[PDB]
């Protein structure tokens, strides 16, 4: 049973409660009955270093079994890593992708140094909902393809969203509540 969701952001100095769509998303969640949504400015916020972002994950923002954690951009990243070797309720992608692409400060957070432990993600995480936008300027569509077919996620294809950037996001809520009624399970694969 999910007790709360905590939203990891993009990377970059904005503040979490201000900018994009975090904070009406906050307010939004913030709505249902007995539920709470934690999101706060990231250490290392500019290059968001996996070393610094999983630790503040576990411990500042209490990463859990009943957490359902939204990430977007660096945090579906963080997300990912995370779900690697922490056990979490469920995990919501907005604009996932899988390598540094090419970019310096993408390959100095240390996310992309060694392959993508798939299947243990799949294993810690029994639901994986992911957003992603084929008009996104900073990712390919074929890594955002590559996290919704090795993870087997239940994908929330657009084709306007960009880099989900606006400042409000309703179907993220209606997301959020579907998980909250715990739906039933989809068939997939769970391989060694």
């Amino acid at each position: 049973s999910p007790s709360k969701a905590v939203i990891v952001p993009g990377n970059g100095g904005g503040d979490v409660t201000t900018h994009g769509w975090y904070g009406w998303v906050k307010k939004e969640l913030e709505k249902i009955p007995g539920f709470q949504c934690l999101a706060k400015n990231m250490p290392d916020p500019i290059t968001a270093r996996e070393s610094i972002w999983l630790p503040f994950m576990e411990t500042e923002l209490h990463c859990d079994e009943k957490t359902i954690i939204i990430g977007h951009s660096s945090g579906a990243i963080a997300a990912m890593r995370y779900a690697e070797t922490h056990r979490v309720y469920a995990i919501v992608l907005v604009s996932a992708y899988t390598s540094d692409l090419g970019d310096e400060n993408e390959r100095a957070s240390g996310y992309f140094t060694r392959p993508w432990q798939w299947e243990k993600i799949k294993a810690n995480c029994p639901y994986i909902v992911q957003f992603g936008s084929t008009d996104d300027p900073f990712l390919p569509w074929k890594e955002q393809q590559e996290v919704a077919d090795r993870l087997e996620t239940k994908l929330h294809k657009f084709t306007d969203c960009g880099h989900f950037q606006n400042t409000e996001f309703h179907e993220l809520i209606t997301v959020v509540k579907s998980l909250l009624k715990v739906p039933a399970l989809e068939h997939h694969h769970h391989h060694h």
